[PDB]
């Protein structure tokens, strides 16, 4: 049997399905530390490896990559779960390694691959505490290319009035995700700052792991995929929209919760932002 993760209802996601929006033809890269191609409920149509050691792109060897690549597209069939955008073509960008590290080179050669090879979506459910120019450079030229760039932003929790918020996530090109639990309330992690954009499922996701499992995982690295998997449904609806439009209808849709320190504009509604 399948089930259906919470996260995946709460974002309105399944009304899409209904109408037959899945994410079809939408090509999204989850930048991350691979995705294990032999899972069953997961169908992976390309990809790269930019870790020197680890030259397989389709070999996780951290199950953090496969988690998310479950968020963003477990296939709609009869077993284990179900993603957001079903029916996405998901690419494994390998850029971590098996210790959930990696340098930021290779992150940046993953974004410029991404952007060679035509993505729609990029999900980076990653963040380092420093910046660099030549991350922003590329961020930025995804964005300049028409790209939806999406990213986690951060498990650092409040810290007195600054912002928490982490790299790429912090630049203003970049959608930054911040995670509540089942009942909207922010979890204790998700870091805060100006530069958080919107909210996401991100507690005790259920979500596939390498090796024909499933299991829960909890982080704004589980919020992000919700929103890259939204950005696909939209796309799936309106293939004639630019990544600003896309962002703009994700953003003024939300459902308000706290401040939007804590809270970016709220909890994404993929229903409401498809219109
Ligand atoms: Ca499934
Ligand atoms: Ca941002």
């Amino acid at each position: 049997a399948q089930s259906v993760p919470y996260g995946v209802s709460q974002i309105k996601a399944p009304a899409l399905h209904s109408q037959g929006y899945c994410g079809s033809n939408v090509k999204v890269a989850v930048i991350d530390s691979g995705i294990d191609s032999s899972h069953p409920d997961l169908k992976v149509a390309g990809g790269a490896s930019f870790v020197p050691s680890e030259t397989n792109p389709f070999q996780d060897n951290n199950s953090h990559g496969t988690h998310v690549a479950g968020t963003v597209a477990a296939l709609n069939n009869s077993i284990g779960v179900l993603g957001v955008a079903p029916c996405a073509s998901l690419y494994a960008v390998k850029v971590l390694g098996a210790d959930g590290s990696g340098q930021y080179s290779w992150i940046i050669n993953g974004i410029e691959w991404a952007i060679a090879n035509n993505m729609d979506v990029i999900n980076m459910s990653l963040g380092g505490p420093s910046g660099s120019a030549a991350l922003k450079a590329a961020v930025d030229k995804a964005v300049a290319s028409g790209v939806v760039v999406v990213a986690a932003a951060g498990n650092e929790g409040t810290s007195g009035s600054s912002s928490t918020v982490g790299y790429p996530a912090k630049y203003p090109s970049v959608i930054a995700v911040g995670a509540v639990d089942s009942s909207n309330q922010r979890a204790s992690f998700s870091s805060v700052g100006p530069e958080l954009d919107v909210m996401a499922p991100g507690v005790s996701i259920c979500s596939t792991l390498p090796g024909n499992k499933y299991g829960a995982k909890s982080g704004t690295s589980m919020a992000s995929p919700h929103v890259a998997g939204a950005a696909a449904l939209i796309l799936s609806k309106h293939p004639n929209w630019t990544n600003t439009q896309v962002r703009s209808s994700l953003e003024n849709t939300t459902t308000k919760l706290g401040d939007s320190f804590y809270y970016g504009k709220g909890l994404i509604n993929v229903q409401a932002a498809a219109q």
